[PDB]
């Protein structure tokens, strides 16, 4: 799995590509297999706006910042995706009947 860039304006670098690449490797470890990982990055006058968008067996991963920090907007999304990230291996505690924690054979 490889984290992909789109960047509407402010092409890719080595900065860039590495970090949201770490990124992706950092997100790793989580509880997740980051299904086609994707990177909306965007620049604009007033700062930097960036969007993450990856996926989950769980759910898909998404998420949006605009800020005058380029890696703290990235700083943000990271924050954003691994939030929703630790939502879908948090989700809810009480499906109806919950899930419970048996496995065997199941019949």
């Amino acid at each position: 799995m490889t984290l992909n860039i789109t960047s509407k304006q402010m092409d890719i670098t080595p900065a860039i590509r590495e970090h949201l690449e770490e990124r992706l490797a950092k997100l790793g470890k989580w509880q997740t297999q980051l299904i086609s990982p994707h990177f909306v990055l965007n620049k604009v006058p007033n700062g930097f706006s960036v969007e993450a968008s990856i996926g989950t067996p769980l759910g898909n991963l998404l998420a949006s910042a605009t800020s005058d920090d380029m890696y703290k907007a990235i700083n943000e999304v990271e924050e954003k995706l691994e939030r929703q990230l630790n939502k879908l291996q948090h989700k809810s505690e009480s499906r109806r009947a919950d899930e419970r924690l048996k496995d065997s054979f199941e019949n």
